[PDB]
């Protein structure tokens, strides 16, 4: 197997929620071989691929965090070479890496606000309510296949501090109303 490779970013930017491809496929070919990867790395959210998966990862507090379901025990590329995990967890569907050179790093949620915020990998910023330890209802229905990609994705409070890492969607016939997450108190444990 390869290295996860960066190919983009989410972008909250200065206001627009936008995704921003810095790679293509090919490239994405021989840096996944070397694990050896010179470009251009910036924010919080990074869209991370694999050979045949691509999904989210964030920057919190200096460590990379994504689902284990997208990246397994895959090391990440990065200028000097590659990155080899730094925490694993199976069980919570949990893998994190030292934050990539060129980035910048969230900070854990303190204030305890339910009103949530979950981006995808579309760029789309959507409301959550926090009902539960890893669970939050959605305001809006929508299909599975909308959401999906979006894995190791933040959900962010109204302050912008990230809640909890995207791991799952709660689904009836195709349609979610709800997401499970793994929750940063989580991460903070994990480390
Ligand atoms: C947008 C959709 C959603 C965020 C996404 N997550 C998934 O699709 C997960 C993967 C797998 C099935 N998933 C689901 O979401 C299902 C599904 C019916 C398919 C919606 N929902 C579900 O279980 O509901 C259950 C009540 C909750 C409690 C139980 C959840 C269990 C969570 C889980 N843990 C592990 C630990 C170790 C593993 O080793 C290989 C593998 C695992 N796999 C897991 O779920 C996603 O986008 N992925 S992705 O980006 O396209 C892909 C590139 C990475
Ligand atoms: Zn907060």
């Amino acid at each position: 197997k390869g290295s996860v490779v960066i190919v983009g970013r989410i972008n909250l930017s200065g206001d627009t929620a936008y995704a921003q491809q810095t790679r293509g496929e090919e490239g994405c070919q021989e840096t996944s071989q070397t694990g050896r990867d010179k470009n251009q790395v910036e924010g919080e959210v990074q869209i991370v691929s694999t050979a045949t998966q691509t999904f989210l990862a964030t920057s919190i507090n200096g460590v990379l965090w994504t689902v284990h379901h997208g990246a397994g025990t895959r090391t990440i590329a990065s200028p000097k070479g590659p990155v080899t995990q730094m925490y694993t967890n199976v069980d919570k569907d949990l893998v994190g890496w030292q934050a990539p050179q060129g980035s910048r790093s969230l900070t854990p949620c303190t204030c305890g606000s339910s009103d949530l915020y979950l981006v995808t990998r579309h760029a789309d910023v959507i409301p959550v309510r926090r009902r539960g330890d890893s669970r939050g209802s959605l305001l809006s229905p929508r299909p599975i296949s909308y959401l999906k990609g979006s894995s190791g994705g933040p959900l962010l409070c109204p302050a912008g501090h990230a809640v909890g890492i995207f791991r799952a969607a709660v689904s009836t016939r195709g349609v979610a109303k709800a997401v499970d997450f793994i929750p940063v108190e989580s991460l903070e444990t994990t480390m």
